[PDB]
């Protein structure tokens, strides 16, 4: 169709930006597993508090991203974004475990219509929150492997939002007062990150009174994101600009 006809270029260009300045990394690389131990049922000990040594906040922040993260150019696109979240989830739930520093039968408990547009916008915004997010985060961690770890996912994250957020800008001269309505639709609805997960309340508090995120963050990146596209003075969307 029309759209993706207009896009195609911009994907390309954006992918092959992507490709050319990409810097690997694998998960396993930032997990510990010499610290690793047998759970009770292969001979050695189940988790207890004890084992835990990080700060509630950072644990609460990791569970919220790993909860989070668990759930044709384009194709070429899609394929390789959906394989860097993949990878950003296997991280976290892999030191998490090997580490003890949560409780891993919680995570492992079995028991427990947009447009196009609309939708490219959305993604802008969601890595902006998911690079916010990381970068704030990483800055609070004093230890080095998991300070390492969550840099990793950051920068992944500013990549994942420039590229989004490159589309929206093609979305913006093509069809703008689609794109502006879409943007000033999220910009009005968009809640922190983990307000949908069940029971996460006392975390996402604790999240953000350390500063990592909440309403305040939240509200910031929206008008810098805004303003970012040059939208600030946009009359539709001045009330979510500081
Ligand atoms: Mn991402």
């Amino acid at each position: 169709d029309a759209l993706t006809l207009e896009l195609e270029p911009v994907v390309e260009a954006n992918m092959t930006r992507h490709l050319d300045t990409e810097d690997i990394w694998f998960a396993h690389d930032y997990v510990p597993f010499d610290q690793g131990e047998n759970f009770a049922f292969l001979g050695g000990r189940d988790w207890d508090p004890s084992q835990s040594t990080l700060p509630r906040t950072i644990t609460d922040a990791c569970e919220i991203l790993l909860i989070l993260k668990d759930n044709d150019w384009w194709g070429r696109w899609l394929g390789r974004w959906t394989a860097e979240e993949h990878l950003h989830a296997i991280a976290l739930r892999e030191y998490l475990v090997v580490t003890r520093e949560v409780d891993p039968v919680a995570n492992e408990d079995v028991r427990v219509k947009y447009t196009q547009v609309e939708t490219l916008v959305y993604m802008a915004f969601y890595e902006r929150c998911g690079a916010v997010f990381c970068r704030n985060l990483a800055a609070q961690i004093e230890e080095p492997i998991l300070a390492g770890l969550i840099d990793r996912i950051a920068r992944d994250e500013v990549r994942h939002e420039e590229f989004f957020a490159n589309l929206v800008t093609h979305c913006l001269d093509y069809t703008r007062d689609e794109t502006i309505a879409a943007i000033a639709a999220r910009a009005a609805d968009l809640d922190v990150l983990g307000a949908d997960i069940e029971a996460y309340r006392d975390k996402l508090q604790n999240v953000a009174d350390a500063g990592i995120f909440g309403k305040p963050q939240l509200r910031q990146l929206i008008s810098d994101r805004i303003t970012a596209w040059g939208l600030a003075g946009e009359p539709s969307l001045k009330q979510f600009v500081t």
